[PDB]
């Protein structure tokens, strides 16, 4: 046979997708902040699918928070062209697997520190918000200053500096100051940072071992101090950045409108604007149904119902008839109840979450005789009918 | 715009994945009998990439053990390039998510009764079984013959004929008796049930409604007592049975050999026979490696470790100094200490089960100062050395 | 001031510090050795005592100066704005880099005092037979002491001829210790506790509702209920390794027995 190279491509990179996404909760209590479903495909494998776009196909990914639903996804990567591996940041005691984070710089470390890997520039973006840069252009760009690393800048308006770390760089393009959440008048400069670096190997000398260790709270401002060639660029790009849980809520619509562009829309279109999944059971005669819509498969909409679009209803749910369900996004396994309006609302399993961030636990509240799991065989009835039971 | 066909390719299918994986156990606690991976690629990714190969991309999927294994890696299916939806088979009590199985005719029956949807030929194949047979031929064979069900038969041994069940065919190649694992002498005939029907949607009808109801024990039965063109087509094609947890151990084996032809092994050949993943932190000179062998990514073997192909170690795993791997599965997350010697083995998570079925709880044994969780960070040490901690 | 190190500094004169230099925060400094640079944060002061520069866990070769962070802030309601609302934020990384550049009257005092940072679990073991032995010296030693260096709890059952006690030792209270057992100071033995006939402890750190089988010899070791950790770090889970034939928890009536008992109770 033959040895041959082991170079495959050599362009190595990294998704970060370790954190608990503690600001997305309660979607990031079962599934992590990857994984995140925009309509079907994952908000991680918008990141895989673009980096193997521009040849980065040796892909490290270090996990954590919820580890199993990232790691069983992609796996080793074959499906997606790509090569994939786990570093997991934590340690197990009592029999319990136990998470423990390193930092976005930390992580990095524990895979240099366990085997060298890293040994020509490699892209590192956090695996929360999906991206459409054009990689083959930025990772050039640092190279002809040689950078030891770049930060790449999006322009959010005047008001919303205060939601970011904010990068200031003179007219070499070289950063100067850090400035994290500083008000409108504070902040210096409209640059964020976007997560998207574009390290050269050398930088991981600076992040300590055995130690968590951030990239920009720690890592960055050590970079400032001691002169690095520190740079940034900019240029406008798509950024859905998911913060809190309304922002996605606003995705979800924002692609069913046609606002976020390049992102595809599950099933075939039925009728305009109407995507339906697989064995949809509905009678669209007597049903309103006013796209933009998206119904998964395996999903029931009773007679008389109403969904206005943009809405996405998730596979195997149960629209009862007299619902009125008005510009919301309802995840699988859902059954709406007779007479239940939705307005503005995500529904995820057992938990309502409003356009302004407050969640209710439908469970908790017995609500579940309006917005309940489909799999119920018990039909659950309503206090009303509660009283008239007994009383 | 315009309302353009839902006929999309209108070739239908169905995988049947509800089962419980009894036969499999301790695997199917956490995998089920689909999703459990060959390698890297899932039995059910074979099948899904089987029917898309010929033209069967509105795929329904019946789920009920371990549910959200399976429909978290197909989900809609775009990336397969296919449509799939799921007929979730159970039914909610105390908050809990409980699995109630409907038989392999039974959950076919709940998905018309749900909705019309089987509306042409459609193929019916058991998830739990890799397969390469050439589709678009078996289902234009029945069409002549117009057949309401067909069985696709493998011819097994004269003496494996007491582990299937048994079809008996005449000269018309219509099936006139069946036989559930009778003895050598007491079967008929040496073609057996590979679960692979191609039935017409007309066959829903002799299955009853709100039943539990098998293929091959009541539907079969029923269809040879009514005399319907019940027909039986046969000829070779891979077809890879996991029975019991030694199957699955000697599949695996099986592709590194190369005695199972059409399936890919992944990584990239570093060695001829020895496939590595991605970031392996091995020191190849002060070891024994002996192909074939597939080691997962970020997996380290110390120096002075034995592994003898045909051996798969999982991503994540901890190959300790002094350690002999002889002919074994490894499984992602092991740590296997200095001083152990497996032979002939799979070793999955805390559970070590050998080629005759056994099973060995390898914490209940106080044994995972052998066979331990890669995770921990307590380098766990042995009852010598305990002893000598105090005594 | 973090409150996971006792502390012995006369705040009054380092609060009376700062309040006649005007510092809008003060950061109080021990002088560690050349060598303990790595450890704890470096600050780098001027003439004016003003801090200038900061180091987190450098080397020797790094590090500028031998004066470190020790945890006690003595601050002025002022600095309480450069803290953003609603914001995780931490004072030496993010609070005191804020206060050098933006050249505030940030100030660094340097006084010598006792200073106990339990970092691990081998610092509290070290930190309790300091307290012991005298090399911590503002701390007490609880109990009566009944013999010099032998301090006992409240009726602490225990026949003082037929055992080998070398002091200095704690015993709790409501503690039994049978005869010929061997307990060698600095050693703490928390209260409710059995030391059974023929055990040898060795320098060890025992808290209460322990069980010291026949047959055992603790040398340098911390047992803490079910776990029993050592000076380096290591921790043994003595649930998970059957070991309360030999280590358990006091008030188990069944006596223990070990893998030899069990064997020949059958086989």
């Amino acid at each position: 046979s033959s040895g041959l190279v082991p170079r495959g491509s050599h362009m190595k990179a990294m998704i970060l997708a370790a954190g608990k996404g503690t600001r997305v909760r309660p979607i990031t209590y079962t599934i992590p902040k990857p994984m995140i479903p925009i309509l079907q495909k994952p908000v991680m494998e918008f990141l895989v699918e673009l980096l193997r776009q521009h040849g980065f196909n040796q892909i490290m990914v270090n996990v954590s928070h919820l580890a199993h639903e990232i790691e069983s996804y992609f796996q080793d990567g074959q499906r997606f062209g790509v090569e994939i591996a786990y570093s997991f940041e934590g340690y197990i005691k009592d029999g319990e697997l136990v998470g423990k984070a390193l930092g976005s710089a930390g992580g990095i470390k524990r895979i240099q520190d366990f085997n060298p890997f890293f040994d020509d520039t490699f892209v590192v973006l956090c695996g929360d918000a999906l991206i459409d840069l054009d990689l083959t252009a930025a990772v050039a760009w640092h190279r002809q200053k040689g950078a030891i690393a770049t930060v790449v800048m999006k322009t959010v308006p005047r008001e919303d500096v205060s939601s970011y770390g904010v990068v200031v760089t003179d007219k070499s393009d070289r950063i100067v100051a850090f400035q994290e959440k500083p008000s409108v008048e504070e902040a210096l400069s409209n640059h964020i940072n976007t997560g998207i670096y574009i390290f050269e190997p050398e930088v991981i000398d600076y992040i300590p071992s055995n130690q968590e260790y951030d990239i920009g709270s720690q890592l960055f401002p050590k970079l400032v101090e001691m002169g690095a060639p520190f740079y940034g660029l900019a240029m406008d790009f798509e950024w859905i950045d998911i913060g809190k849980v309304p922002d996605y809520w606003q995705a979800v619509r924002g692609v069913l409108n046609g606002t976020i562009k390049n992102v595809s829309i599950p099933g075939h279109e039925q009728f305009p604007g109407i995507y339906t999944g697989l064995n949809v059971a509905v009678n669209w005669d007597k049903v309103t149904i006013q796209g933009p819509v998206y119904i998964g498969g395996m999903t029931k909409i009773e007679d008389g119902a109403t969904i206005i679009g943009p809405t996405m209803i998730g596979p195997n749910c149960h629209i009862c008839s007299g619902a009125v369900v008005d510009n919301c996004v309802i995840f699988e396994y859902s059954r709406l109840g007779s007479d239940v309006r939705l307005v503005d609302k995500l529904v995820f399993g057992r938990y309502c979450v409003d356009k302004t961030g407050t969640t209710i636990d439908l469970k908790a509240a017995a609500l579940d005789w309006l917005i309940t799991d489909s799999r119920q065989t018990d039909i659950q009835l309503s206090p009303l009918e509660l009283k008239e039971m007994m009383s």
